[PDB]
């Protein structure tokens, strides 16, 4: 028993992280087969970032302007191309540590692990969620750009996030591994608005089911409610509306605990309207939304990977 | 910027985890050089756990009674030995993945990462603190025994914990890698009292400095206090007393932020007596005590490892 915000084991990803240097700028890249992936702004100076013309900047760079280092091995760069906001550097050596991998674009509300890196070397791993407004609330310092987010499925690493920048508000924005930003952001140093952010309701419900499984039951109430009645309340507190698809995904947790989804919703509605009044749930004084239904099932059934 | 409960990258430990089955009992072991370390209660049935005589039980077990397995590699057990509460199963093959490592016994209030494993296969990684009462609040299901806790000292893995049991109260107990329990616990299925748990005050202060580094300043106040007046309030709220050694440890954070340690303590005094009244610190509505002063420095300065 017990319940923790758990990250995926990072070993398969650690063997893919390299250091990419172009001119003065150094950041992290991801080396899979014979291609290194990194944020295109590796080719920018600090002044360039205010207003970069990436095509004009890239034309002034040749294959030998890129220093790629995997530990104490330099890799030789044999071609380079820009794909949206990522650079693809073809190198002469295929990574012998390349795991089975996929590139995936995740949806808001999904969770993933981030391996925070500096100079191509790992610093730490943590779990977070893609917010409904397409930002993430990470922990990133200068030089962490190119750090990647990932999930693991048995033997397969699914890469879903590459870090590109910190907004003036202190939240983080990045791309999938095809170089397309999550959200309306662009890779330039200018004020950029994120959307209003909302709480991920299906995740909160999953977490309440985790709490029941672990013995926290005090919030279970007599009442019930309807989907429209609940969504009317959730919108008043900036919660995402719940759909039938969300109810379907919660089915297994309903079966395991014997608590119908709409009953669990009526408990939540009362927590929203009256608060927690100094009590806690799974050790927390706030309603938690960074666990998906699949995360709860994984942690409560003990799933493992290759 | 940002602050997350970050674990150490787990890659160096993942290549050391094996499955150890003895009779019907299956748990995790740790394979370093040609020795597999695992909880000695792997030799017990569920009935044996009520009242085991480990020396008599171990006598009736031979080398061929231990099935050791690492992916699809069978290991041949050459010898066996019991060191306190750990079983040392010595094998014919030395682990080619053996990292640079050390065994260390940690002190209460120190933090480490746990690599949660089932059947010798890594499931997830999370950071926790050794509580002042020598339990950990982990996340562990049946068959997670033998999962290990560790820190990374630059190039060296420091192993400090191996999981042995879940107490009737849902908290977790285990040993160092020499087999000596942390706390007053024994490896048998009987009710065992953990001490009163206290909040790790030096860690709370470190996290308040993290909050200042990251822009949360609202709790900073006008006042100051003596180490006695503070320790007097702290004991009222089941906080660990603060010593001069703790003040010394916090020096670098004081210097970085320009806030004297005693001034931070005066801030903490006020939060305890008047609560937080519905606002948060670093996204949390409770005072956090699972970051050490060194964890904060690591995360706020971007330390990496081999």
């Amino acid at each position: 028993s017990g319940f923790r915000k758990m990250a995926f084991p990072s070993g398969k990803v650690e063997g893919c992280m390299v250091q990419v240097t172009c001119g003065t700028t150094t950041l992290n890249g991801l080396w899979l087969d014979d291609v290194v992936y990194c944020p295109r702004h590796v080719i920018c100076t600090s002044e360039d970032m205010l207003n970069p013309n990436y095509e004009d900047l890239l034309i002034r760079k040749s294959n030998h302007n890129f220093l790629v280092q995997a530990g104490n091995v330099q890799l030789r760069v044999i071609g380079h191309s820009m794909q949206n906001c990522v650079l693809k550097l073809k190198v002469d050596t295929a990574n012998p540590k390349t795991p089975k991998y996929k590139f995936v674009r995740i949806q808001p509300g999904q969770t993933f692990s981030v391996l925070a890196c500096y100079n191509g070397s790992p610093s730490g791993v943590y779990q977070c969620a893609m917010r409904p407004n397409f930002t993430i609330k990470g922990s990133f310092l200068n030089g962490s750009c190119g750090s990647v987010g990932f999930n693991i499925d048995y033997d397969c690493v699914s890469f879903c996030y590459m870090h590109h920048m910190e907004l003036p508000t202190g939240v983080h924005a990045g791309t999938d591994l095809e170089g397309n930003f999550y959200g309306p952001f662009v890779d330039r140093q200018t004020a950029q608005a994120a959307g209003t952010d909302t709480t991920i309701t299906v995740n909160v419900l999953a977490w309440l089911y985790a709490a029941v499984i672990n013995g926290d039951r005090w919030f279970l109430n007599r009442f019930t409610t309807t989907l429209n009645d609940f969504n009317l309340v959730a919108m008043k507190y900036n919660y995402e509306p719940l759909t039938q698809d969300h109810v379907d995904i919660l089915g297994p947790l309903s079966a395991q605990t014997g608590i119908a989804v709409l009953d669990m919703c009526a408990s939540l509605k009362e927590l929203l309207q009256n608060g927690m009044n100094g009590r806690t749930i799974l050790g927390s004084a706030l309603l938690e939304d960074e666990f998906t239904p699949f995360d709860v099932v994984r942690q409560c059934s003990g799933v493992t990977f290759q």
